[PDB]
């Protein structure tokens, strides 16, 4: 189903970038200096971009809720949650229904994990013990608008 | 001129965002769901979005040849230039030739020395006393493929 750009950008991006392909490779009296194959590998590309950027935002959130897991009275929990409400107000203006599906927690997750076992040692403080490469929550617990860190947080110990 | 997309992507942004609104808003037979419009706001983007990251660059470039300026003898001074020796070359990947006009050092270097105060601050060392909001070099100089990090520090001591 065609997706407008508002409705959905992600989708827009394949759609267009496919749809600048189907004309340019039909068509014989297009202008010649119009270069709607590079046109297409760019929009098709600024889809792939969307998609890094929201993937980048959930890893983020994660390694904030495993640094809350294995410091759980950290005073440094209220700097992380505020950091936490911007990155996932961020991650709602950018995901769309159809990219929803190619958020991949289970390698997001790992990611994240060994991230905040780097920033763990930094500060001082041993990682849970029952920590787990695994990830826990599918992709839509983050990309729920309803998400709530300290929530997540409790849900995910002890 | 025609700009193709390896020889000047700047230019080919705008003149591409040009030739698809010329071509949407002159043919009615194009299909309904191919949006020219937006396709073009995008790669316009894309073009703006080039020239922002040249000008960041030029700018992080500034920053610690202002810093080494007010600590020429920082043992820091390793890591500085081997930052600025990385965000060069990528300059140089993203710089083109119509862009070079658009690098405005008189803007750059303003905000590279406010920025530069507040991290010598962070580090115990006062600033050049002589250190001017007003640039010494033009932005050729720092776009120049043969740019010597060193040697622009020396010339602007002491």
């Amino acid at each position: 189903e065609h997706k407008t750009y508002e409705a959905d950008l992600f989708v827009w991006c394949q759609q267009q970038a496919d749809g600048l392909r189907a004309l340019s490779r039909s068509r014989r009296d297009l202008p010649d200096d119009l270069d709607l194959e590079h046109i297409a590998e760019e929009i098709e590309d600024m889809g792939r971009s969307e998609l890094r950027e929201a993937t980048s935002l959930v890893r983020q959130i994660c390694v904030r809720v495993i640094m809350a897991m294995s410091a759980p009275e950290a005073p440094d929990r209220a700097r992380w949650r505020s950091e936490v409400v911007s990155w996932h107000n961020l991650l709602l203006d950018t995901i769309t229904p159809g990219m929803i599906d190619r958020i991949d927690i289970g390698v997001i997750w790992r990611r994240a994990v060994s991230e905040a076992k780097a920033a763990l040692i930094e500060i001082n403080v041993a990682p849970q013990a029952g920590l787990s490469f695994q990830a826990p929550l599918p992709a839509d617990h983050f990309l729920d608008e309803d998400f709530d860190y300290d929530a997540t947080v409790a849900r995910l110990g002890p």
